[PDB]
């Protein structure tokens, strides 16, 4: 039977799913260590920028996790993506350790803004600025990508690198409560939050794992610009940015939230 994470509900995507938005022919580059074939996945394509690790393939386990709340298919097993149904791309920049250089990063990004990809999910952070990923996420920005990083796990009232450039869209963490995660980074470029403990996805090994971290958060904010995007195919990445922002349910502060709860219903309405 087909668990569907509490995450997913809290974000409304079974409310967009009814309606028929699955995130059909849009497609995700999951900037990551790999995506890992399993039964409740498709990946449509790929390419490797990690020296010593060509193939797409997950050693980690972080990005196949990852892809997992993004598109884990709609079926009679496993879990259930936010867009069910989005073309997930598996751009490995990160090697089996969980860490990459600005290099792979930057040339996964202008793969993503070269191949056409609509929206690139970077669930990977430093506290360390980079003027070669800047002009990385802003080359794919103007290519049309629509960049989506995680805001970083240290807890601190600033963000990560890339989320804190302008042209990543920044996603911090929530829990069960709807409280921000005490590891999420929160402050000046956050830009929304979403489901980040708990949460359970797709691992290698034809199996599922329950992982923490505003690297969980993010997928759910790349799905649910599938199923805008699906819904409004002319918008343009800043387009769907700002509209999942004014439809996010507000839960506070958005210095501490952003614009609050990324919430698909809403969005797709
Ligand atoms: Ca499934
Ligand atoms: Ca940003």
């Amino acid at each position: 039977a087909q668990s569907v994470p509490w995450g997913i509900s809290r974000v409304q995507a079974p409310a967009a799913h009814n309606r028929g938005l699955t995130g059909s022919g849009v497609k995700v580059a999951v900037l990551d260590t790999g995506i890992s074939t399993h039964p409740d996945l498709n990946i449509r394509g790929g390419a490797s920028f990690v020296p010593g690790e060509p193939s797409t393939q997950d050693g980690n386990g972080h990005g196949t996790h990852v892809a997992g709340t993004i598109a884990a298919l709609n079926n009679s097993i496993g879990v259930l993506g936010v867009a069910p149904s989005a073309e997930l791309y598996a751009v490995k920049v990160l090697g089996a350790s969980g860490s990459g250089s600005v290099s792979s990063i930057a040339q996964g990004l202008e793969w993503a803004g070269n191949n056409g990809m609509h929206v690139a999910n970077l669930s990977l952070g430093s506290p360390s600025p980079s003027a070669t990923l800047e002009q990385a996420v802003n080359s794919a920005t103007s290519r049309g990508v629509l960049v989506v990083a995680a805001s970083g796990n240290s807890g601190a009232g600033s963000i990560s690198y890339p989320a804190r450039y302008a042209n990543a869209m920044a996603v911090g963490a929530t829990d069960q409560n709807n409280n921000r995660a005490s590891f999420s980074q929160y402050g000046a470029g956050l830009d929304i939050v979403a489901p980040g403990v708990n949460v359970q996805s797709t691992y290698p090994g034809s199996t599922y794992a329950s992982l923490n971290g505003t690297s969980m958060a993010t997928p759910h904010v790349a799905g649910a610009a599938a199923l805008v995007k699906q819904k409004n195919p002319s918008w343009s990445n800043v387009q769907i940015r700002n509209h999942l922002k004014n439809t996010a349910t507000s839960l506070g502060s958005t210095n501490l939230y952003g614009s609050g709860l990324v919430n698909a219903e809403a969005a797709t309405r």
